[PDB]
């Protein structure tokens, strides 16, 4: 099928998602509606429910705003029952509202609708062809005391109405008990408790497995994506094997939450970006546009490099959700401030690369400061909104013109309050102009472009106060004058001769999984797809088509390969590297060292023989482990992902600046469980 079709889980850069708070979007039943102190049918208190259940969204869908506008995904809250608490604190009563209080992963939160109310849901966006995300908290449960079990639900966990246990009297260790954080470290904010959420222990079986079940249940319901929360609190080890899982079973677009701030830009964020097999929500997009777009604290010259540090420091940028605001920060649009700044930002953010992201309500120039205020109940539907038309005009680009969707970026002009840049892939080109100033006016003087001769109309239809523009020979323009606050966009749509890969999804999994290979100018008639050097024909690929290629990976060993395409003419694509195929199931093993003595600077890692241990190159070795809070020093400790039921060897090592210090004896081996987690004691032999 295509690259746009809705059956398209595995990628979304062709696809606009609006994120959606249930509760505050609209109640289609009323009949649903949560009682007494825990509602409040007018939305004053924000912190209680609203009344937004699934058939309000139904509803939304049917009756052609939410399809009208252009929107191809709505991102849902969490589908899972909730603790029924009406939680006084402090003065203030609050309730799970938003989804992120689990009580039972398996079982609907009633206040949302039924179980038949989600078919009807993902039924309902489906025959619309729009795609369905759900969120997932598989960090914790629910606000829990031990010391009081009277509190809340005390962060209890049941399995389809089963009780599993509570944070009081808990011997099967299932939850942490180490206090709670003060996010000092990585190590510290994810074995200790955010705040006072009940923390899941993962390394826990009984856990692991029942997570893993919870998702496959919802993965057989028909969601098409995954938004994982709080993916810097739990450990990297654990969440690669839940990755591993989904892919390995049916692959659908995940991403997760990990919160950078201004101008803060952390490697460990990238690392988790590139390597998890899940990708992230693109902060350094947000922050950036709103320093130049809102804030102004930053000019367009700094526009232009995140734009060109992102297309390098992310292996898959394709596949970064970008946004100009959401529930964990500020609403983009103020009081003192005018909708231009926020009608730009948009145009900005739906040419751009990644996968656009609208926050409900963006549409209707909401206003709002931090949580709760930026969580408030859609005020109106009136579809006659300058912003309704932009993301209106905008959004159905990202499915007919492929530059949008996989394109490359460009900068072709550039001053301090205007930009000018081309997305490109292949003969397929966007330029969009956007002039921030809204006091002078900007001429443009030579503006070269990959657009042929011709004059194009600005697809924004000069709302956005857009000119026409005229392109000569040699892709160059005649001189304009981008009026102040202008914005305009140009294009120019055309076959594919030359195979050409955008994206492939999922970019981890085991030998025997089929892979998703979106494009253009594959062809017709089956051709030819390398993992590495290996070529892979006949009735291991799956589908064939000009747009989309599907196909089983190959038996090859576990490692990174780069993925390329040949038609049947031999004609080959362009390479899309970094591309994992695991040893095989996994299964998360904590390794725990002890005596490893180490200096100031010195820190223990771990390597063995399989791919996912790094195969023996001190480079590629798994750390530095943990030492402090589960464990601590001279003990060192760690979560890692490893093949499920092989003997895999390994050894651990110190290291320091460029000097290596390994393990003496010999190599230590290890038979995997297939199922579950295990743990490994050692001690240091020199
Ligand atoms: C509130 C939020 O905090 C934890 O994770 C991140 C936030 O996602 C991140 O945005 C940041 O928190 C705020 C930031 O400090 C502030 O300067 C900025 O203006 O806005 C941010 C959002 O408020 O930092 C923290 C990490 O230090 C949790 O991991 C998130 O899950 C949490 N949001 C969840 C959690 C709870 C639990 O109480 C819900 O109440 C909340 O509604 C839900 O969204
Ligand atoms: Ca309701
Ligand atoms: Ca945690």
């Amino acid at each position: 099928a295509p690259d746009t079709s809705v059956s398209n889980k595995q990628n979304f850069s062709t696809d606009v998602i609006y994120q959606i708070f249930t509760d505050r979007f609209s109640d289609g039943n009323p009949a649903n509606n949560p009682t007494g102190a825990a509602f409040d049918g007018s939305c004053t208190n924000l912190r209680l429910y609203c009344g937004g259940d699934w058939q309000g969204i139904i509803n939304k869908i049917n009756d052609g705003y939410l399809t009208g506008m252009g929107i191809t995904a709505i991102w849902i809250s969490q589908p899972v029952e909730n603790i029924y608490s009406v939680i006084n604190y402090s003065g203030v009563n609050n309730t799970a509202y938003h989804g992120l209080w689990a009580r039972d992963f398996k079982k609907t939160n009633p206040a949302y609708g039924t179980m038949q109310d989600f078919k009807n849901l993902i039924d309902t966006a489906h025959a619309h062809n729009i795609k369905v995300i759900i969120d997932f908290a598989p960090n914790h449960t629910s606000p829990a005391s031990s010391d009081d079990p009277s509190f809340a639900e005390n962060g209890r966990l049941y399995d389809n109405g089963n009780l599993l246990g509570g944070y009081t009297n808990d011997t099967q260790n299932l939850f942490h008990h180490y206090g709670g954080t003060d996010f000092s470290t990585i190590e510290n904010g994810i074995y200790k408790n955010l705040y006072d959420l009940a923390d899941l222990n993962h390394n826990n079986s009984s856990v692991d497995v029942y997570l893993k079940d919870a998702i496959k249940m919802w993965l057989d319901l028909g969601v098409d994506g995954i938004r994982v929360d709080a993916v810097k609190h739990m450990p990297f080890g654990w969440q690669k094997s839940f990755m591993a899982t989904i892919n390995n079973y049916k692959p659908v677009f995940t991403f997760g939450e990990w919160f950078l701030g201004v101008n803060e830009i952390s490697p460990e964020y990238h690392q988790f970006a590139n390597e998890s097999g899940m990708s992230l929500l693109d902060f350094r997009f947000a922050q950036k546009a709103r320093q130049v777009f809102r804030d102004n604290t930053d000019n367009m010259y700094g526009l232009k490099a995140m734009l060109e540090g992102s297309e390098v420091d992310y292996a898959q940028v394709n596949d970064q959700v970008t946004f100009i605001d959401n529930h964990d920060m500020e609403r983009f649009h103020t009081s003192n401030g005018d909708r231009r700044k926020l009608e730009q930002a948009l145009a900005f953010t739906l040419t751009s690369r990644g996968v656009p992201a609208i926050y409900y309500g963006s549409e209707q120039y909401m206003s709002g400061g931090n949580d709760p205020d930026n969580r408030a109940r859609l005020p109106s539907f009136s579809t006659t909104t300058t912003a309704y038309q932009v993301i209106q005009k905008l959004a159905p680009l990202r499915k007919s013109n492929p530059a949008i969707a996989y394109g490359s970026t460009h900068e072709r002009w550039i001053n301090n309050d205007v930009i000018i840049y081309e997305r490109k892939f292949g003969n397929n080109v966007a330029v969009v102009a956007i002039n921030r100033n809204m006091n002078t006016p900007a001429s443009i003087t030579g503006l070269v472009t990959s657009l042929p001769r011709g004059s194009y109309n600005d697809v924004l239809g000069g709302i956005l106060n857009g000119n026409t523009l005229t392109v000569g020979a040699g892709g160059a323009a005649s001189n304009f004058t981008l009026a102040p606050g202008g914005t305009a966009v140009w294009q120019y749509t055309t076959d594919a001769t030359t195979p050409i890969i955008g994206n492939v999804g999922p970019m981890m999994a085991k030998p025997g999984v089929t892979i998703t290979i979106d494009g253009r100018g594959f062809g017709s008639g089956k051709g030819t797809v390398y993992f590495g050097t290996t070529a892979v024909t006949g009735a291991d690929i799956v589908a064939w088509e000009d747009t989309q290629i599907q196909v089983k990976i190959p038996a090859v060993p576990g490692g990174i390969y780069d993925i390329r395409v040949a038609n049947a003419a031999g004609a080959a694509s362009n390479i899309y590297d970094n591309f994992e195929v695991l040893t095989g199931d996994q299964v998360t093993v904590r390794f725990v060292i002890n005596n490893a003595t180490t200096a100031l600077g010195q820190n223990v890692f771990l390597t063995g023989n399989v791919s996912e241990l790094g195969n023996w190159d001190p480079n590629n070795a798994i750390g530095p482990m943990y030492n402090q809070v589960v464990y601590q020093y001279p003990t060192w400790y760690y979560d890692v992902s490893v093949p499920a039921g092989q003997t895999i060897e390994f050894k651990f090592l110190k290291k320091q600046g460029s000097t290596v210090t390994w393990e003496g004896g010999a190599n230590r081996t290890f038979t995997t469980p297939t199922s579950g987690t295990a743990t490994v004691n050692v001690n240091w032999q020199p």
